[PDB]
């Protein structure tokens, strides 16, 4: 159904895995320092002192590949700057045929289990099936990297595993473009949206996109290097991808106010300002689109108007289908 990355056949090295029961060495990513990285994942880094390379089995009595769903929630940023890749992936989840066209089904750490799981993505102009071996980065019993705000999910910490693979290590996935993992998961071309010079209709483009399953991200632009993960005082981070989630409309003081969803792809570190968590702007809508948008959650996840949004963030990415 997709072409073998590096001649590996999931199935048949499955297989021969289960049939001869021994669990699965991905002989194209070593478990060692160099899949960790060079210089900020490298050995004499500070950040992968005492890191361990252990099977999710080791971990926990019940590892699961997928639990109530591969969802947003389950992308939680851990010790590497890979927030366009996990932004890519809270988006990812949104739309049901993506999800199924990059995660297969029948993946598990009971009946069947090898020690071997695979994603399918887009490399030159086709379909990839990648596979990796269960081995992952812990420090003192926990992931180091991507995690799910569910202690015994692994499908994230897998995915992103598997992109580790695919760039030669962890490292080479610090520093990078949403619009990069959009289309490595549809094969589609991403556009850009200047914020500070944005079309009267761009409200319009993204309820159009969010309902077509697109893929949607934005970032606050930086100058410099010293300013990247800086945080700005309504608590947005600086150099940094969120995925946009939603966009809803609700009534405030009798007119129906444009609001927008993003996930902050740490899993945490919210907006303060109008329309987030705790803002009292909630207490003057209905009751019924209080309880459908608002969640009073530290998830990452927030509403800001789209007034306010436009005036805060200075890219949106929009990948279609
Ligand atoms: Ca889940
Ligand atoms: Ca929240």
């Amino acid at each position: 159904n997709a072409i073998k990355y590096l001649g590996q056949d999931y199935e048949n090295l499955r297989a021969r895995c289960l049939q001869n029961g021994v669990l699965f060495q991905d002989d194209a990513f070593p478990p060692v320092s160099h899949s960790l990285g060079f210089k900020e994942l490298g050995p004499n880094s500070s950040k992968t002192y005492g890191i361990k390379w252990k099977r999710p089995t080791e971990l926990l009595s019940n590892p699961q590949f997928i639990v109530d769903g591969a969802t947003r929630t389950d992308i939680c940023q851990g010790a590497l700057g890979d927030c366009w890749l996990l932004a890519a992936i809270a988006s990812l989840t949104l739309n049901e045929t993506i999800l199924h066209r990059v995660v297969p089904y029948g993946q598990s750490f009971q009946e069947g289990y090898a020690g071997i799981f695979h994603f399918q993505l887009w490399q030159f102009g086709e379909w990839v099936d990648v596979v990796v071996d269960d081995l992952l980065p812990t420090k003192d019993g926990k992931l180091v990297f991507v995690h799910s705000a569910q202690g015994n999910e692994f499908w994230s910490a897998l995915l992103e595993k598997a992109y580790a693979k695919v760039n030669g290590s962890y490292e080479a996935l610090s520093g990078g473009c949403t619009s990069e993992a959009f289309e490595d998961f549809t094969g589609g071309v991403t556009e850009w949206y200047d914020l500070q010079k944005a079309p009267s209709d761009l409200y319009q483009i993204i309820l159009k996109a969010l309902e077509r399953g697109s893929l949607l991200g934005c970032s606050i632009n930086i100058s410099d290097i010293r300013d990247l993960e800086a945080i700005t005082f309504k608590n947005l981070v600086r150099g940094h991808a969120y995925s946009v989630t939603d966009a809803k409309q609700v009534t405030y003081q009798g007119q129906r106010v444009n609001l927008i969803r993003m996930r902050n792809p740490w899993g945490e570190v919210e907006w303060k300002g109008p329309w987030s968590d705790n803002s009292y702007e909630w207490n003057k809508v209905d009751p019924y689109e209080r309880e459908q948008l608002r969640v009073k959650m530290e998830d990452g996840e927030f509403w800001m108007s789209f007034r306010d949004f436009i005036r805060e963030f200075t890219k949106l990415e929009i990948c279609n289908l």
